């Protein structure tokens, strides 16, 4: 934990983003930036949107 529901799909489109599914349920890694946020998706971690990812309670 904490974890982070996917929001929507995401494509990595850079050496530090990571992709993830809809539905995927990630470990949240870092949310200092306001605009990207750390995730881990199994064997792989790095960035995604803010935007796109929902903090679970």
């Amino acid at each position: 934990k904490e974890l982070v529901l996917a929001l929507y799909d995401y494509q990595e489109k850079g050496d530090s983003e990571v992709t993830m599914k809809k539905g995927d349920i990630l470990t949240l890694l870092n949310s200092t930036n306001k605009d990207w946020w750390k995730v881990e998706v199994n064997d792989r971690q790095g960035f995604v949107p803010a935007a796109y990812v929902k903090k679970l309670d």
